[PDB]
């Protein structure tokens, strides 16, 4: 089996992207953030506390024939914008994009923090990291990835993510029309629950590549590219007028530079990241001092390359039995 389903920018800004998902029968059609750096499927529903629904649109399990509560299992979920979530748990039918996953475990929220309130555009979240880190207790539950694994053509799913444009989440099959030249593929680790890679180095602008060790996770789930304090200077100090602001988070550049591309290493290959995908505007409506999608990740205590990243690249994640992940430029 395979399935295709396309992915949409939240916002002008690519904050997020949302996919449709069916659950339950009849269908009840969600619209999820794919996450490769989260492990949980959870979704807003009838039974998340009325004052924390602000828009979404809800799974109501009780009008599934194909839901079952799952007894006892409970979910709590801390995310590293510092955003959560908890409930309990039901299986029920999930398709995504064609692709049919029968008792996919379906995290119902109880509970979730003002973030996703203030978000009317995401129902929830389907997580495509290591099945190691779903939170369910006291039985952990596989990933909607994990439970199609058997079944998919090839074990793999890929991310096509557009630049203020919508894109394509893929699984089971490499779609060779949706990239340029080869697909570089480099190790993973998954000692953490990620896709854990090491990229072999970057470049700012035009200028000469250093050739590093960068070890960080592919996450589909964060907005932002967060590197070391070393490389993000070294980026920042081309643009003038950029600084690091301790009061609005991070690096803010002038709104009236031109941005110079990053490129990082995979193995011998080279993704380029446009200027223009790492200017995510004004702090503040109205504001001449615009935010930077390259920031440091001290004190994150992990490299994380986010969608800015990503959406430079056609990836693939390869559920092998030795996983690894792919890049090509597109």
């Amino acid at each position: 089996s395979t399935g295709s389903a396309t992915t949409t920018p939240i916002d002008s800004l690519d904050d997020a992207y949302i996919t449709p998902v069916q659950i339950g029968t009849p269908a009840q059609t969600l619209n999820l953030d794919f996450d490769t750096g989260s492990s949980d499927l959870w979704v807003f529903s009838s039974e998340t506390t009325a004052s924390e629904v602000d828009g979404q649109t809800i799974y109501t399990p009780s009008k599934s024939t194909t839901a079952k509560l799952l007894s006892g299992a409970t979910w709590s979920i801390s995310y590293g914008d510092g955003s959560s979530s908890s409930g309990d748990v039901y299986t029920d039918t999930v398709s995504v994009g064609g692709l049919t996953v029968t008792g996919q475990a379906v995290e119902s929220a109880k509970k979730v923090s003002s973030s996703f309130t203030e978000d009317s555009t995401i129902d929830g979240l389907l997580g495509l990291a290591f099945s190691t880190l779903n939170t369910v207790s006291p039985t952990q539950q596989k990933t909607f990835f994990d439970n199609a694994k058997a079944s998919l053509d090839s074990p793999v799913f890929t991310a096509d993510l557009g630049y203020h444009a919508p894109g394509t989440y893929n699984f089971g099959f490499i779609d060779t029309t949706a990239y340029t030249g080869s697909i570089t593929y480099t190790a993973v680790s998954t000692k953490q629950g990620f896709w854990e890679w090491t990229s072999t180095g970057y470049a700012v602008g035009s200028g000469t590549f250093k050739s590093t060790s960068i070890d960080g996770i592919a996450d589909t789930g964060t907005t932002l590219l967060y590197l070391p304090a070393t490389v993000v200077s070294a980026y920042w100090a081309q643009v003038s007028g950029a600084k690091s602001s301790s009061s609005v988070g991070g690096y803010v550049f002038p709104c009236s530079a031109t941005l110079p591309s990053f490129t990082f290493g995979v193995g011998s290959a080279r993704i380029v990241i446009p200027g223009d995908y790492i200017d995510f505007g004004p702090i503040s409506t109205g504001s001449s001092s615009c935010f930077g999608g390259i920031q440091s990740s001290a004190g994150i205590g992990i490299n994380i390359f986010g969608d800015v990243a990503l959406k430079a690249a056609f990836v693939v994640f390869n559920g092998a039995t030795t996983p690894t992940l792919g890049f090509a430029s597109k």
